[PDB]
């Protein structure tokens, strides 16, 4: 073995690699170099340095203590054919030369199970990378300079960290983690922050809708305006609850005005048939629109609220971006403009009442899909 | 036919299948013509059976991608020319077969070469999918994906692109499917979603419900004699509402198709009361002089005239005349140059003409259908 290109994936394996249950593995850029001209870009292939002086005797010790010296670097730059995937071997050939030291490097080259903070090249260097030797996860170290510390947390580092995808994938794996600093110049530990949702524990338990008290459906026709954010899983809810047990859907995203959301809602209610506004739907203004045409018609305007977070719904979203590849991207403008506009629905606005809808797994997920769902997507 | 090696020619459609194409659970579907290609000359039409070109460099990734997902790639193509004889189907063969060789990637192709079921917007096309191409494999239709140009998008939706999309029917084709849809610059350029519009007219919205006429008060048989005069589009199911609920229950049919001319029309009407009966012209009516001969025959007789305004837009009846022609083997087909010449000459019934009462007839869904075809009713027709 040398060099392998796979799917969406680079492995370098040099002279001297034995597999082991412990693994000792290390981030590229900004943990085991960085940097000669101080910059974030490398302006060349040659723009490196080995970060700190101690770190290739440290390397030796975890060696000879019987550590699996392995590098989980992302590199985006080759999937989009910014950086050439020769100019990278070259300059990682030149790293592992100097640094002194056997090495086995995993690229991620696109985005997906194998980009950081997701942990699919952790999952091949278990099944594919090491020679069939199981890794005590807990006897194991992850070092990255993405740990998510605050603003401040050393003298001269007043700007926090741009990313905690480091950190997140320790999290995921099950690694203990440490920041360059503290595994190589013996500092003490630096203060983080994580995501203020943590997908590793979000289960399919508890209550569908609250209060349990009320009504799913009505027997009867209605109107029901769904409001949340673009990725709080609505559709995926209103499809299952609600259209396929007989809800006329109004979708905004495929009838194209809200005038034709209007238009489809009154000529429901003249066929006598009950009615789902899947929309957005954040503020009065929009509401109302849907609470007039049940007035109209003389039939009750329920409100379904799903509480599904920004963090939460973002999460959904980068989800989706990863396992659909027909999956329309719900950028960052969209996300914040719902949250500029959104106000909380009350019963003052017209409705009988309101549902409120927990942000859960969902059930009909395969094993394996739940196992990603249940991981950090981004730093 | 199920399960071909490569080119057949079935009813009014023509299927590839390449080697290596499997059967999936889900399906990457696409249109052929401005969409995973476009002309190298720039003009609208085709100079030759060269003049075509990948439409995006990410296109082939794309595809492959989709392929190793294991989505199955299906092209669904509307080409008329090969119906009306302006296209030889050889040529349009030939020409796939080079573009598949160029997307380097295992396609099956359904070409929709009349008008009917397997012209999209009309879902004919993914059906025999279902039924007869997908080797009894079912898809997921939610799990699936429609890629089209023709999606109704308003005007200045990109940069350089002054003109509105000519068509609206891959968005239809899609919506009366299930399919969620993409354009292909929001599908493979990864562009936000552009600015479109649906025709003005749902099919979905027409049913049963509501009244049979208006106002509700009134009764549409009469105990004695007088003169209905009927006004309506060509396709507005005048014909079918008469006989329904007037000439089964006795009234005297005139009709312009079947007598041959207006004068034939009046001497049957004139005819019929002094036969002391009640009679229906049902014609177009469309304006004030053609309506007023009738309302002379009730005038002349000593008996009331009444008019039956049918409420059919000109979309609405050319709906139901698309209807006709795909469910009705005798059905004569109506032509635009009829429903535009009735609209321009088209006035509005008024009691000042010298009616009694006049009755709106509602567009309501045509009586008796059988489930599978009210479900062919409610899907658009026309792109």
């Amino acid at each position: 073995l040398g060099w392998e290109s796979l799917k969406k994936l680079l492995v370098f394996t040099a002279s001297g690699v034995k597999p082991q249950g412990k693994v000792a593995a290390f981030d590229l850029d900004g943990t085991l170099i960085t940097t000669r001209s101080g910059k974030v870009f490398p302006t060349s292939p040659s723009d490196w340095r080995i970060l700190y002086p101690e770190i290739p005797k440290k390397l030796q010790e975890l060696a000879a203590e019987g550590y699996k010296l392995v590098i989980f670097t992302n590199q985006m730059g080759i999937g989009r054919g910014k950086l050439p995937a020769e100019v990278f071997k070259g300059k990682v050939e030149a790293v592992l030369e100097k640094l002194g030291v056997p090495f086995q490097v995993l690229v991620a080259t696109h985005a997906g199970l194998n980009r950081k903070p997701v942990s699919g090249m952790w999952d091949h260097l278990q099944e594919q990378a090491n020679e069939g030797i199981p890794i005590s996860v807990e006897d194991s170290v992850f070092v990255g300079d993405a740990a998510g510390r605050l603003a401040n947390w050393a003298p001269g580092r007043k700007k926090k960290d741009f990313s905690c995808a480091d950190r997140l994938f320790a999290l995921n794996v099950g690694l203990p983690f440490a920041t360059p600093e503290e595994f190589f110049l013996k500092w003490p530990a630096a203060r983080f922050e994580l995501p203020a949702f943590d997908p590793r524990t979000i289960s399919s338990a508890g209550p569908l809708y609250l209060p349990e008290s009320s009504s799913l459906l009505s027997p009867n026709p209605e109107v029901v305006v769904a409001v949340g954010f673009p990725g709080a899983g609505k559709s995926t809810f209103i499809q299952e609850h609600l259209v396929s047990a007989g809800y006329v859907h109004v979708n905004r995203d495929t009838l194209g005005s809200w005038q034709r959301c209007v238009s489809s809602c009154q000529a429901a209610l003249r066929q006598g048939k009950r009615v789902v506004i899947d929309n957005t739907n954040p503020d009065v203004p929009s509401r109302a629109r849907y609470i007039q045409c049940a007035k109209d018609a003389g039939v009750p305007c329920r409100c379904f609220n799903f509480c599904a977070t920004i963090e939460q719904a973002r999460h959904n979203n980068r989800f989706r971006e990863m396992t659909d590849p027909s999956h329309a991207p719900v950028s960052d403008m969209v996300m914040f403009s719902y949250r500029k506009q959104f106000e909380p629905p009350t019963l003052a606005e017209g409705f009988l009442e309101i549902l409120e809808i927990p942000f859960r797994l969902q059930e009909h997920l395969d094993p394996a899909l739940q196992r990603l769902y249940r991981q950090f997507s981004e730093g």
